[PDB]
């Protein structure tokens, strides 16, 4: 996989590890929609509303499967490893509109 999951569970805010590159959902949007990171980085995502979120990557694009990763409550947090370098384009399942994407490089 071009990813490795930490937790399968969204998990406290509060949580969130040292040295985590965090993108905020806020306002119906990924706050960061287009991030660069490196390879053995950690990206969280932090739900900052009311509405539930969550991030999907299709099939192909981490690995052989899609990425469904889990609902995301207010101050929930979810972290993706991504072990090689691409551009890896998602969006959220119950509001596809938005969309965001992680550059490895
Ligand atoms: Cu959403």
């Amino acid at each position: 996989d071009k990813a490795t999951i930490p937790s399968e569970s969204p998990f406290a805010a509060a949580e969130v590890a040292d040295g985590a590159i965090v993108v905020d959902i806020a306002k119906m949007k990924y706050e960061t929609p287009e991030l660069h990171v490196k390879v053995g980085d950690t990206v969280t995502w932090i739900n900052r509303e009311a509405m539930g979120h969550n991030v999907h990557f299709v099939a192909g694009v981490l690995g052989e499967a899609a990425l469904k990763g889990p609902m995301m409550k207010k101050e929930q947090a979810y972290s993706l490893t991504f072990t090689e370098a691409g551009t890896y384009d998602y969006h959220c399942t119950p509001h596809p509109f938005m969309r965001g994407k992680v550059v490895v490089e």
